[PDB]
């Protein structure tokens, strides 16, 4: 299509207008006296949300140039989210601030590419300075705090996540789903459990729970899929003359094999369960192996020169107890050589180390939690469903923000950390005067989160800032209670990784943004 | 469709307006105080870019005649890019200059076809003169310089490319990809490696890296695809009674053959790896042969009257070590008769000589680097992704510009080279007066790059030009530091091939362009 | 659809307006001080072109009547092109001239159908008169001249074509393709070569060129397609005990036959090449026979009661040398009975005589050049691609114009020939006064090419014409150098066939055109 092209100031005024519309819609949600934004959706009912990235992803403007503005800053809030899990509003507010101040300098005759170099240098230094301030964050109290601020000052969410990490460990997974009741609930699985129900419903040996309860049984791990009773006979026999029940985790069990297995336990010849393998593709055999380690059995892998029939009691795993329902199978305390478990763990632990993406990282720590430590689920309660959605979204947010603190500590919230690094860098200079203005531009921006937080409370933002800047260390404003104090003592902590990440990303985009001299888009 | 036809001056005024819109959008990015252009894309987020060709390819105008203007000059920036890899803005700026000055002469009553002959002659001479000035460019310092100017005055990119060419050689390949971290990184493979993972994941003899490490093994090169264990038995046997492991590079390995091979190493009968062949079609057998040379083995080609079963230890290649992961296979130091390697190299080296295109040139030098010298990868670091894209684009640009310098040396940057050849040709004349004006038109244009560079700094372009033209040799303006000096001493070097190529292409298009008396297009 | 119908003067004024728009766009390119026209193309980049027919084929107008005008004259320029290869602008300019002058007479009350008879008679006479003036054109100097004027005064193209015809002969073919370098290049194949690469890439006995070089070999010509090694054994045997290599030109070679043939030369049992047959359908067997004649072998045609197995050394052709690469096969100097070659030639030479079209003429002389004389390729050099296209187009144009001169001599260019025949016919009369005006109308038109040539130079066209008409024989204006002289001495020659053809076609269309009293078209 024919393109519209705009130059210099005109391009820039339009670009900024774009940024503002997005920035302004996101800003209204920053801080404890943050308000909500309503997001239309033809699809279903509208969405109420405080979550900065969520507002951002919906802004698209009609004026094609303004659009371009918004579509670019949208990336800071977006990137923040993918890395941190929180701070997306802060990120956005910093980005809008650098831009505003930037373009003002560009209009002063400054050289944009230098203003950028300044901003960038100021940021590299602020990041270093934040590493310094961070106190690491490792004790449950600090963790609960980031969780709390993350969840819009909701103490219970803090407490709940803190408790979670305490029980599953560091190498352990925590998921969040909808609860049934009105109140939140934490479930910890001790052991190992995976998403798999019985293939034979006519096996339930306890109709009360509607589940199979195998007492101290053997475990057969079949890599290949079963369909014939033939392959079983040899091993099924040794189990029949041993008394103990048997769980069979195969790729699949079908045909008459499954059908017969029923008639065998139905009579009381043997007690035998059949459940599919956890996973799909190459992941399945990986996870199936994990189970062998915890139970002290051998995977009967058809691929690596093994028949199902040549197996003996030797290759069978063993557990203290087994629980299987329509949806999930649980092994409570397998035999498992102690050293072999943690050996297999420290191996999968280093597989996450060289995991060449994010998905090759997720599933890996999932399995480590199943084997280690443990796995925890947070169930979120709410009265309605619009409530469920905004609450589940906040607990998900806090869950990320704590994970970030743990890997990268905490710093004084209320955006004081940022204000503190701005005075430390009061003496930073560049290679020339334009680079200098570029530094002062980032420093001045570093005040903006605090300034918006206060502005959302209906209070004088410059007056609060003046008096926080009169203080030292962790002295800040508590917007909730309307009085000044030590932010760490008042429990107002942001995780370092998030504050850092907000800064780095806003700087990255806004830095580029201010160097714009020409814009090229489609005609209206 | 019915056409609109415009004549003479009207056609030309419109054609020029077109050129300007494109020229003006490209111009803003020229030089160290160049700014960026934003390019819309419904598709994804907008693109920020300094890269002249990238802006050019997006301009399309609404007025159908103006469009034609822009669509034509767009070819200089485009052609520059395909040949050089850099200089696309310069090219564009020269082209706009010749055109402007041209049409002014045409409006004076000059004969366009003569103005063209003049321009062309002036250029043929400027090209000769540049060959003279070029000092060749062969030392690492000079190379780093073109790299640096190419990458918008980024010393690290210079250094990094210079280092690269130093290690891989002249007949060696350098690619550029996204890095994981924040900083750039150079990887050199010593040896030979190709894009191929193990077909049998159950073979990894080192679960730490998740890779297969065969110590001093034999190598079987099967041209045909394997599916049966039969063909292996004869050779697999001689390897079993020799102790040493065996790598099998076939067209494919599947069926029970693959399946059995697993059970054989799983037990410790033999140590055997299976990986597909590098490539596809006729290229595969070509590349497969290369491997035989480096290892001292024979390709067992089913096509040329050979059975896989009639092979002995004789036909197997041998290496010091082998490393195979999920994605790539590496041979570290094969047996390879020294003379036979470089013999096969100087053969493939002359295959590039008679390579009847560009693709028949690319893959060829790729293989030579795998065998010779070596292959290097530059990994680009950035904080975000909009940064990654503009940075990766600049390193790609520098990588080309150095390759051009090497094949065709360096000259004083800042567009001084061009200004220098313009005074050397002060005494060039043609067959008649119109041809003369045609020469003066190109000479006057030769000043434009310097003139734009200065104009993008917000400084008086004619005043800088006057004082550079007062000097000699390599004396120029350093736009970065705002002071005059010797451009080669200050490290501001452009590669000759690029400066030449900018000129030739702009001249070619603008030369034609000014001879336009009538234009024929579709109705609005 | 409902039609619009216009009568008499109204129809005619519109028809003329149409003609003019097309005429005017084509006119601007006539002569050495001709300018270019730009032709839009959504498809790719616009086209710059001097070539009259190319401009013509693009004009289509919006006013449906004007359109009809243009769509009709478009046929003169089109027809000129198909016959001559050049003169399309001249043709157009004459046509516009006859029309203008015609309709002026029709408006005087003259009877159109008589004006037509006059024009036609004037033309039949002008054609005769041109046959007289033509000096034949047979010497290389004259040929180079038509070539030169054809290629817009480009001496090198002249020289290059003249050289070409000199080497291939009269019964020989010259093609034109894109070159790699900057300069033009002439390639002459001595012998015979056809578009066919080896089917077996594993045969190259010289890896340096990547081609097969069979020294003094036998040649097998198989009409049928081969797939089985059986049929070969008998003959392949006699060649194996003779020492000499063997080329096999079959319809196709595949299956194990091809596969085995490899293993046979790979070992050194026999040296044997396999290439498909040149052509397709009935043309293939025709061309395959040609090869037999040059080599002294028999076509083993399965259709005419012959088995491939019953062949002996007797039926095999023989050559001095053979060269085969991936794309083409060449026979250097076959055994061939001298008389039998030229006998088969004078036979195919008369097959062109009774060739009932143009395609049955093209391929025929192609084969004669392969056998006779020889075949030549002109490779065109240019810096860019817009240059390549306009240059290749001019060399193609000159190539045609010389071929026309050869079959139908040269005459004084600058359109003096035409001006000369106009004074010879000063005394031509018709059957009545209207026929007379009709003659004067054509004569007056005959001046127009000269008149446009001059007008494109910015000079007084009537003043030049007056002074050329004051002269005699070959005295004319040299528009390039701006002085009068003998056109043949100055090398400004047009080929007779083109000048004639321009005239005949313009006359034909414009003759009809002026007899128009009513026009019927679709509604706007």
């Amino acid at each position: 299509a024919a393109k519209d092209v705009k130059f210099g100031n005109d391009a820039r005024v339009k670009m900024l207008r774009g940024v503002n519309v997005l920035a302004d819609a996101v800003k209204v949600t920053l801080g404890p006296k943050g308000r909500n934004v309503v997001l239309d959706k033809s699809f279903g009912a509208p969405t109420i949300t405080k979550d900065g990235v969520s507002v951002a992803r919906e802004i698209e403007l009609e004026d094609k140039f303004e659009n371009m503005g918004a579509q670019m800053v949208k990336e800071v809030a977006s990137k923040a989210n993918d890395a941190a899990g929180d701070g997306t509003t802060t990120a956005t507010v910093l980005a809008q601030a650098i831009i505003t101040e930037g373009l003002k300098a560009v209009a002063a005759g400054m050289n944009p590419m230098d203003l950028k170099r300044g901003i960038d240098k100021a940021v590299t230094a602020a990041v270093e300075e934040l590493k310094a301030l961070s106190v690491p964050c490792s004790d449950s109290k600090a963790i609960a705090q980031v969780g709390t601020i993350s969840a819009n000052s909701d103490e219970t969410v803090g407490k709940l996540i803190a408790e979670a990490m305490d029980k599953v460990g560091k190498e352990g997974v925590i998921t969040v789903e909808d609860g049934t009741g009105l109140q939140d609930e934490l479930d910890v699985v001790e052991g190992m459990q995976f998403d798999r129900g019985y293939l034979s419903p006519y096996f339930i040996n306890k109709p009360e729970t509607g589940a199979v309860e195998l007492e101290s049984p053997f475990i057969l791990l079949a890599d290949k899929k079963i369909s014939n009773i033939r392959e079983m006979l040899p091993v099924l026999e040794a189990v029949a003359k041993a008394g103990k029940p048997l769980l069979i985790i195969a790729e699949d069990v079908e045909g008459e094999a499954l059908a017969t297995l029923v008639v065998n336990t139905m009579r009381g010849i043997v007690k035998v369960a059949a459940v599919k393998a956890p996973g799909f593709g190459d992941r399945r055999k990986a996870m199936l192996q994990d189970i062998a380690t915890l139970t002290g059995g051998t995977v009967i892998s058809e691929e690596i020169g093994m028949e199902l029939e040549k197996a003996t009691l030797e290759d069978l795993g063993q557990a203290k107890r087994v629980v299987i329902n329509k949806d999930t199978t649980t092994i409570i305390d397998g035999v498992g050589e102690e050293a072999a478990i943690q050996g297999r763990v420290a191996q999968i632990r280093q597989q996450i180390e060289e995991a060449t993406s994010d998905y090759d990282r997720e599933k890996l720590q999932e399995r480590v939690a199943k084997l280690a430590g443990g796995v925890a689920v947070i169930k979120v309660g709410a009265a309605t469903e619009v409530e469920m959605k905004e609450k589940k979204a906040r607990v998900e947010d806090a869950l990320h923000a704590t994970r970030a603190a743990v890997e990268e500590g905490v710093v004084a919230g209320g955006g004081v950390a940022l204000i503190r690094v701005a005075s430390k860098l009061a003496d930073l200079r560049g290679q020339n005067e334009d680079q200098n203005v570029g530094i002062k531009v980032a420093l001045r921006a570093m005040e903006a989160p605090l300034r918006q937080i206060v502005l959302n409370c209906g209070e004088e933002p410059s007056v609060v800032a003046n008096t926080v800047k009169g203080g030292d260390g962790n002295y800040g404003y508590n917007a909730a209670t309307e009085e000044y104090g030590n932010m760490i003592d008042m429990g107002i902590l942001d995780p370092t990784k998030v504050t850092r990440s907000a800064l780095q990303y806003a700087a990255s985009v806004a830095g580029l943004m201010i160097t714009t001299e020409c814009m090229v888009t489609d005609l209206p």
